[PDB]
């Protein structure tokens, strides 16, 4: 609406403090001695965490111009966490110690709009050490390790972690949810399972909990639902003259189907029970070939040249068990062709490189995983709820972390990767020395998370950086162990694709940030 | 709106006189001498109560960063009750020896986060401890003690619930209701009882206020309404050939059914009286097969190829007798034999064992205890509703007290298990120092419920405590006589699990509370 | 309601003062060494921009008559970026320095409806010796050269660019979206293409991702929909004898019809599908005719002589192929005769000539480069979202500057265009002294523009100005560089347009602002 | 009470490095590591024997100094209650 304009520096003075407040409050929640962060929450409990994405996403600041700064600054962090889901506080020190030099060459008379192209080139030049310092990460040591070192230093995570990627695989999915008790537990499910139950509580083959057990059952799919549609009795009876049960997928069941369909259950003419379909018809329908293939059988297409009565028995898909609960069903293993299995799974990878990403790949992939692979559930232990949710999400962060140092490597912990980078791009220079300044204060910055960690530790940043530096290769401060040694061999590590994303989107933003002379805002 | 931020010490401080306060409220009420606190309601008249989770609950600060702190401790007090019903009072002075010495051993120069792995290592052993202390309650003379004591040693109330366990059985069902005379008094629910009226007041049996005692009656049961669908005559018609009384039990009745019923009834030729289900669509439709199962019956699945007419005498269930009233039916006893009731409860287990928990296992576990024990329902005597409430929560408290001791058993009172689990892992370290200090103060922070009670009753707190260090198992000061002695042997018992609940519940919020280097909330 | 006045100078010192507010914000960014803007909204997050007209739109002041006189100046920067989409930081700029030296001039006793005469004069004149200077770019590495100046003296835009443009020819039409990576890219589209997908998922000619290539296809357009509307059989069946695909285009296609063709496809019959027009009734069928006549068919004109059946093979058009998938419908190349793609082109004058140019031209011209040019998309790279805003506003800059450099030819840059200019009217003389002070004021503030660009640099801009004007023609000042030489050897290009409409509208509005003696505005 | 006086004795050398504009805490972590009266000379930047290069004090001052702190310290530690005129 209405406008307070200031110029040059007055404007990068107060710009930087909202910088400063924003990060100093993410700053602490970095390294194993990192302490938690307690967000004010007037809904029903406040939220204490070290996950700095969480806390930059909180703040706002009074001054406006400040506020400004540090809302400029929130985005590094939330891109971070977007990309790779850890070293978003890693990355929130990058652009303070950017922003902090950055300024300071703008005072000294110098253009700042060179100064980011000296900061962006030195940025690229960065990157590609970062890549060639990067080593794979395949193995299920570096991998616990790795979830370890994202999880606040706790040895437990990782090895779980690292236990649920290699039994499900390279593209299984895993998640993770609270626990029963105070013991961080795993469940790994094999074959293809989904969240519909029976709409006939009534047949219940064996167990209780309406279980339902079908033996060498045949598979049923359709795209409309049954009500006096009961018309099917030959394809129904061609299944009851082979006196096997049969499992039905279609969009919904009605009661006359149910009425009759429980007692020829129960008077043993036909073993039966129906489950509706995953649920939208966009969801339900795609994920119905699928079914249909992994069994062998072959899908209605109610729209198309198919009808209700219109099937063989062939059409229908072979399973050797089910599993039907009120709310789950499981098929144990329907009997189909590799050849059929891969080629559902080959047309899935253009689907798997979508535009999208957010939603369509999530999903997908949990279909994937299911047809061929399988999908993993971590659970974690905490007394309280409050403490469950600090842990939890340490846990995912190792999880994102691994999928990171997986697909990209990973690079040497404590900071030591950004510091060691920095001395090889001592060399790099530019059109012209406003370029040269903004390539070295880039380089600056580097040391930063570094000697934060350090300074959690509550000891010199400074006396553990000079040594670090004096080192070679993956030399480094481990903080937790408060020694120096190979940072690798100590197993910590960071994983490539975080370091790079970090160091990228703090100079991204930080670069045009340093050039601002003038800011405009509200007035109170 | 903007936030305000604290750092270090000043945000500790400020946390810790947010928990000194909640504190200092919930230590009063601790003990045989505890003090009662009063909770202003703008519904009516003061609320008075001794039990620290409803003064707990109540609890904010005007200072957000204080009553940030007195919410987090607000939860150990709730999520206690929530667990066990009791030591809620307990478990907040724990908290609050925990936090006040860990915080002075941050300020020391230690690292938190070594702190809490202390304190949580320290509080895994303590667990561990209390179990092989805790001594089996399974007689009716301990169970009477430890309600007793819960009911801030009102002996009336631990002897009349160790009635109400014994007689119920273990899967019984306890309730408590404001009795409406100035005596504590009993009742007891023989056989399958639901809170289900007659649609016909006309037809009673014989005793006055609509009560109807069929003699040798048939039961039915249907998932359908009756209207102009009285054609059922055939199977009525039946019973009447029978000569025997017909009770039945369904969606709903109409008067059409009701009005040629109610004549056949009056003039003796057939006597039948109709009542509605329990409830809820599958709440009613699930409790209808155990009726049925129960009394021998088969219940009329419309849903399940049968229909109204369809259905003989014999499938109907046979009762000894039955009582119906305005809004209450019973029965007798069903003809139905053993294999098939245990059946019933056997495929009840799933439904025992379910993430719901809830409400859910509440009212799943009324049908348990209807379906083959007894259910037992308490009144409390009061003139005035003020007094009612706080002698009926002191007898919730003990009755979740007792459930819990027949659970998991008791450990000796006066906070003398916590003091002499103390001593045994005084031998207990951690990888470092700063872990080392948190298993000690989780250790000193364990006598804090011992020295709250002696605090309260205006003796010195030190002093006892250090009589009682000097005993052996469960010698121990009773603040009741003022004297030492066997705590077992007073009487004073406090359920394991409410103990161990305490500990693990403060713990787990003192351990993270502590961690905190960051706290916001909103500007005042 | 009430208003407030004020008269004479006081009046314009409070016009003064807002239009200076207003234009020193917008000066910040003039020039490569020029300075981001920040401002900061309550929708998502804050914008970091150096385009002046983006700050100018923003600025509102809390003085009414600063306001009134910075609500004026904010217009001259807008219709310059209307006009030309760049050179409004310039354009403020001689605002700011034409009204500044004009209000100079109101204080010297002149008539200010003479001075604005004078100055309106002045400008008349300088506008003829901008279209003598003007040389025609034609070569694509001074296009490139534009468009880097543009984009901040950013090589990389005015090469993507300057490729696009050449490409797509002049009647294309080049957009910029933000792209997925890091690294910006082009996008060219050859022949006729629209926006709309296929409703017939099934029909899939060959590649995946609902790719549909038809080779030789006869194409249908219907201004009616097909439900039950299936009979065209004898129009399907004339395709089906050729042994052709056919692509339907009309308002909607049904599953009853689509389901049929989907079995019609599959088997061998005919490989046909349907994709629904453009969207609205004006929009999709006058753009109806256009891809009828350039495949040679015939649009079937429901409306007109034209029914369903009514219409033979003949009557539909042909091209070499088409692309299909899920979001858009391609045409390789229509057969059609030259006579008739030009005709369509031909009408389209009148179309291309109109009042509207916003929402009519871009929609109008769009269908132009599709029916006989190219149409080009530039994707934006950034590592942060903040990064992506000012890289691809910046690109914009350059593409309106091209596409101004193009049409109107260029002039030197760093301002000395108008500078030149000035010394060449410095004998242009008006019907009285009033007149020639204005005349000359509008000589002075020309000069401005190359002096603010300096300033931003840190270096003194009068002594690059008495340097600039003491040569001879092109020769001047390059900030980024530092030295003097010849504007266009160097490749500063101003785009004659965005320089001869800065001049333009900043007068208009300039002339008036100078012309006041009192002001009436709303009370504080 | 025993760190904060072994740790209050670094305070001086710290300072003196402070006001020169050098680094107290690097400086002081590299003298550590020195002997006897090896440590840094603040005028000219250099590390070696202190006492060699003319840089010392007298032991009954830096003694005197460092027990005057500990004195007046342990007073004001000690010190319950103030008293005094009214503002
Ligand atoms: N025990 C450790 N010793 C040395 N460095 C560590 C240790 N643990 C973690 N780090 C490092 O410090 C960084 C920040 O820790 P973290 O809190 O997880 O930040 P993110 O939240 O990862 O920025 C890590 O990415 C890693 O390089
Ligand atoms: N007469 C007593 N003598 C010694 N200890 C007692 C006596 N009565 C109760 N206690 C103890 O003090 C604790 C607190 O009493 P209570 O008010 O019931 O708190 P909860 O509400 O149980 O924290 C008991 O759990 C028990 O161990
Ligand atoms: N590197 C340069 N050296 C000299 N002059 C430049 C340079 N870059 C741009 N200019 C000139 O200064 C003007 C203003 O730059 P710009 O920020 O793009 O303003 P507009 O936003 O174009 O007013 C240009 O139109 C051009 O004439
Ligand atoms: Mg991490
Ligand atoms: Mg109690
Ligand atoms: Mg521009």
């Amino acid at each position: 609406a209405a406008k307070d304009v200031k110029f040059g520096n007055d404007a990068r003075v107060k710009m930087l403090r909202g910088v400063n407040v924003l990060a100093d409050a993410v700053k602490v929640t970095l390294g194993p001695k990192g302490r938690n962060v307690v967000l004010d929450k007037s809904f029903g409990a406040p939220t204490i965490t070290k996950d700095g994405v969480s806390v930059a996403r909180e703040i706002e600041l009074e001054d406006k111009f400040e506020n400004m700064g540090a809302q400029m600054v929130k985005e590094v962090a939330s891109k971070a966490n977007d990309a790779a889901g850890d070293g978003t506080t890693t990355a929130t020190v990058l652009a303070q110690a950017i922003i902090t030099e950055g300024l300071k060459a703008v005072a000294a008379g110098m253009n700042p709009m060179d100064l980011k192209r000296g900061i962006d080139k030195a940025v690229t030049a960065a990157v590609e050490e970062l890549k060639a310092l990067s080593v794979p990460c395949s193995d299920s040591k570096a991998i616990a390790q790795v979830g370890t070192i994202s999880a606040n230093s706790d040895e437990t995570v990782g090895k779980l972690i690292a236990e649920a990627m290699d039994k499900v695989g390279k593209e299984g999915v895993i998640t993770v949810e609270d626990g029963t008790g105070l013991q961080d537990e795993l469940d790994v499910v094999e074959g293809m399972q989904f969240d519909r139950g029976y709409l006939s509580p009534y047949f219940i083959n064996k167990p209780e909990t309406g279980a339902v057990e079908l033996e060498s059952p045949f598979i049923l799919l359709a795209d409309k639902k049954i009500s006096n549609i009961r018309e099917m009795l030959p394809v129904l009876e061609a299944v009851a003259k082979a006196g096997k049960p049969l499992l039905i997928i279609a969009e919904d069941v009605e009661g006359e189907a149910l009425a009759t369909l429980v007692v020829n259950t129960m008077r043993g003419i036909v073993k039966v029970a129906a489950v509706k379909a995953p649920g939208f018809g966009d969801r339900r329908k795609a994920m119905l070939q699928d079914i249909a293939t992994l069994t062998g059988g072959t899908v209605i297409s109610e729209e198309i040249g198919m009808e209700l009565e219109k099937a063989t028995l062939e059409d229908l898909g072979q399973a050797k068990r089910v599993v039907i609960n009120k709310d789950t069903t499981t098929i144990i293993d329907g009997v189909g062709e590799e050849a059929a299995i891969q080629g559902r799974v080959a047309q899935i990878r253009q689907q798997i490189e979508e535009a999208t990403s957010d939603y369509d790949r999530e999903k997908l992939q949990e279909r994937v995983a299911k047809l061929a692979g399988g999908v993993a559930v971590i659970k974690v232990g905490a007394a309280t709820e409050v403490e469950m949710k600090e842990k939890k999400a340490r846990v995912e962060d190792a999880l994102h972390a691994t999928r990171a140092a997986v697909e990209e490597g990973v690079v040497a912990g404590g900071g030591v990767a950004l510091i060691r980078v920095a001395s090889k791009l001592a060399d790099l220079r530019g059109q012209n020395e406003d370029q040269n300044v903004g390539i070295k204060v880039a380089l600056r910055a580097m040391e930063a998370p570094l000697r934060q960690i350090v300074l959690n530790c509550g000891e010199e940043p400074s006396v553990v950086a000079n040594t670090v530096k004096g080192g070679d290769g993956n030399y480094g401060y481990n903080a937790a162990t408060e020694e120096y040694g190979n940072m690798i061999d100590m197993g910590i590590l960071d994983p490539t694709k975080v370091t790079r994303s970090a160091l990228q989107y703090a100079a991204s933003v930080a670069g045009l940030m340093i050039t601002t002379e003038c800011m405009v805002t509200d007035l109170p």
